[PDB]
């Protein structure tokens, strides 16, 4: 069983349809007193609510093919960026794990939608809170403080306003002066996915473009949206920012972060683009002009094989590319955690079988070895929260002050977060 | 091809008139819902919009001496003050460079105006942001923070209010790197090319200044005819750093002595000699504005100035304009520190000039102005002019003033205290 397979998405087009419909915003929220979808998402974001996915799983465990297939999904999620595509894929792969190991269970059918799992529940379990990580007991209270803050500011993005200064061991491996520097993905994963030997799994770009052009205007039939649904903002309740807002030629749903999780050569295609932008021009041309100059060229970016991804990146505005490579802290967090090999290279069966054994034995899920820091993660969500919701000016500049300090402690070079918050969505 | 030539201005009177017309303010701005000129300038000042001049250039390369003629223009700007005249000259010399090396492409004609280039675009590219300086890649992010601040406060001067403490942050420049020697002058290649009494000077740009600004403004109390429905009391001020002409205490937001620094070959040394006369001749406690009046009442004043036009202009300025320029305004101080009258106005020796161009086209001479170059001090100067010409909160206004005073002392610039200056002058 392997995650991130476009085929798994098409197989469950029926169930996902229930998930995609349930992840759209109401067309006219002001004309109803409530809405059951928003009520449940809002409930998932209250700090003392149960985790609906953790509760589903415990329901099923009170085989062997199951702890080893589930631990694969967890490992893939741990090495995946935070975005819509990762939630879609984790949704599909959770269907498959449930249809594989539990075909007789009623929880397996009608898995998504109102009263069952929702997009936000996937986000919380696999990406925001990472319930699957193996963590020591003495780290539990500390983690809950940070999870509390994340829930509050994510809920703020849903409802529109916020209700830190009171609330705020080295935090991670980077700030750890003892540790040996990060090699890369752990050894067993490098053995299993790496090497010129490997063909690619199918790209998720077609599904992404279908769903989002059908149910939003992000890009100006797998998914059919209802009316009394907001077809201008897409299935954004599966995205970290919970909405689609436009500013300065950018949008709150970053398309290049979607590419990091939906296409096999996006991680490095962008890393080389960043290198071309910094290195080719040797004078004081500003970053959005450098991007226009690099991508003005008719052959632009030959290092990218798939002409579709090339067509997409060259179609982005210089502001979208500026925001993603140099400004937004969540884009920076997304780029540092992804492993394009784990996500998209077809695994070698001999090495994969030990990986499943090791992960289900609880050995590869303690931390993302490329980047893993709940402190920086939390501030990234706090920042996106002040960017997308009403927040007090004084806490707002408190977050900005601390995020900048941590960005430097962790060797992440961005424009100043206050500039980023002025410029972009 | 040599920049800063009155002749270059004269031949392109056609394109340059179109720039001056597009550089006046609306006559009655409140009676229209918008204005395409103001909308575009305001668009050029947003931090994530492209540089129109950079975009013109890349569109033109996507010859063998274009890169060297453009690099000469850049070198001159680097050693030119920030003012109307320097924007006019860069406009003219950009025309000339386009007719020499790109005469069949349509971009060259209709170079200026709505939908094309504007004064703000020339100012941003050649003077405020200096896109041509050779900068290391690892320093770009930091630079964009400072350019952000500059754009915002210049945009405030355009619209009237501002929309620092959040964004503000090794020596910053050669002045505060106290392990280096104190600056002596322009590079050797430039010294060889421009210096020596043997060298004849190019024509004074003062007539062009005096003509254009008297026909389309009141700054002085036909190259250019202004349209109707335009504010003919403020001149082509959208080519000037303050984006308007306002008056206070016998001064105006357009400083005439800064125009002279860029428009006339002996203004830099004349004013520095005047500064010595003002400081040194009186030996008792007479105020600076009276000392200025005493030096310039004498009928034989400033005999070190040969050109009687420059001499009469300086002597006609009010003691506040001269007080403001020599002792108070921080943008006037930066302008005096950056300018080289030799580069701008002495006829180059062609054998050494060929070496200059090769160096400048190879990027070696555009790393930094060796007389003064500090983007920190540049940014604070634009912040201060912004609080002076636009609505800014009291707490952030007094924050700029205190940081600017600290940097002024750290860079050995002796000015009156900026709070005094902000109270006194435009
Ligand atoms: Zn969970
Ligand atoms: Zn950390
Ligand atoms: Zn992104
Ligand atoms: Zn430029
Ligand atoms: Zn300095
Ligand atoms: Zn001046």
């Amino acid at each position: 069983f392997v995650p991130w397979q476009l085929g798994t998405i098409t197989r469950h087009r029926d169930e996902l349809q229930k998930l995609l419909a349930a992840s759209l915003l109401p067309e006219h929220p002001e004309e109803s007193l409530g809405n059951p979808i928003m009520t449940q998402i809002h409930q998932s974001l209250q700090p003392s609510s149960p985790c609906r996915v953790c509760q589903l799983l415990f329901s099923l465990v009170r085989p062997m093919g199951f702890f080893e297939d589930y631990a694969c999904l967890c490992f893939f999620c741990l090495y995946a960026p935070h975005c819509w595509t990762s939630t879609m894929a984790a949704a599909a792969d959770l269907c498959e794990i449930m249809h594989l190991h539990f075909p007789e269970e009623e929880a397996t059918y009608g898995l998504f939608g109102p009263g069952r799992l929702m997009g936000i529940d996937l986000q919380l379990h696999f990406f925001v809170q990472k319930c699957f990580k193996t963590t020591a007991a003495e780290k539990i209270l500390g983690i809950s403080n940070l999870q509390f803050l994340k829930s509050e500011f994510i809920r703020g993005m849903l409802t529109g306003t916020i209700t830190f200064k009171t609330s705020w061991t080295p935090c991670c491996q980077i700030t750890d002066t003892t540790t040996a520097p990060a090699s890369g993905i752990p050894e067993l994963a490098r053995a299993t996915f790496c090497g010129a030997s490997r063909p690619t799994k199918p790209s998720l770009l077609p599904a992404l473009i279908d769903i989002w052009s059908t149910s939003s205007e992000l890009l100006d039939p797998f998914f059919s949206p209802p009316l009394q649904a907001d077809t201008s903002q897409g299935p954004c309740l599966m995205h970290p920012t919970l909405g689609l807002r436009y500013k300065n030629g950018t949008a709150s749903v970053c398309l290049l972060c979607e590419c990091l999780a939906a296409h096999p050569e996006a991680p490095k295609a962008l890393q080389t683009l960043q290198c071309e932008v910094m290195g080719h021009i040797e004078n004081n041309v500003k970053l959005v002009d450098r991007i226009a100059f690099v991508l003005d060229n008719p052959f632009a970016m030959p290092y990218v094989s798939d002409p579709l991804l090339r067509e997409l990146i060259r179609g982005c505005t210089p502001q979208e590319i500026h925001k993603h490579l140099f400004c937004d802290p969540l884009c920076a967090l997304n780029a540092k955690v992804v492993s394009e090999d784990v996500l998209f290279r077809l695994p070698r069966e001999q090495e994969y079988k030990k990986l499943r054994a090791s992960a289900a034995a609880g050995q590869l899920l303690d931390a993302n070895t490329l980047f893993d820091c709940e402190v920086v993660q939390t501030l990234v969500f706090l920042f996106k929260g002040l960017q997308n919701a009403r927040v007090g000016k004084t806490t707002s500049l408190d977050i900005i002050r601390e995020l900048t300090a941590q960005l430097k402690r962790h060797r992440l070079d961005l424009a100043h977060p206050s500039q980023t918050s002025h410029l972009y969505a």
